[PDB]
């Protein structure tokens, strides 16, 4: 019932995603100057060095909120992606899979957590 050990359980998580090959298109801001029109159909970037930069500062106040920006990482790839088939694509419903398998106790484990503390 440890209301806090989401945090540390969610940057070891960033650090698996990490070591992942699939996360390397999604480390770091997608590359303007490589796809130039991303702007116009991403209207949110998101990134995993942002989302693990969000929670080293203590801007997350829990785990769904730093769930529902790898979600948008995820979301973004599905919007952009020219064809269900493409690469970049493919690689992120690998680690979209990964993280949902991961996330799932840490999110059950935060509620719980958070109703034994209200009980
Ligand atoms: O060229 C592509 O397939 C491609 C390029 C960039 C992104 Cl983010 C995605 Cl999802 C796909």
């Amino acid at each position: 019932y440890d209301i806090q050990a989401w945090k540390k359980q969610c940057e070891e998580l960033l650090n698996l995603i990490f070591q992942c090959e699939d996360s390397e298109p999604f480390r770091q801001p997608v590359d303007l100057l490589e796809y130039p029109d991303y702007r116009d159909i991403i209207d949110t970037p998101m990134d995993f060095a942002t989302v693990r930069e969000t929670l080293e500062a203590g801007n997350y106040e829990s785990p769904m909120e730093l769930c529902k920006d790898v979600r948008l990482i995820f979301s973004n790839s599905k919007a952009y992606t020219p064809s269900k088939r493409s690469r970049i694509y493919s690689m992120s419903l690998r680690l979209s899979a990964f993280f949902e398998e991961h996330i799932s106790s840490v999110l059950s484990d935060y509620k719980s957590a958070l109703r034994f503390h209200k009980r």
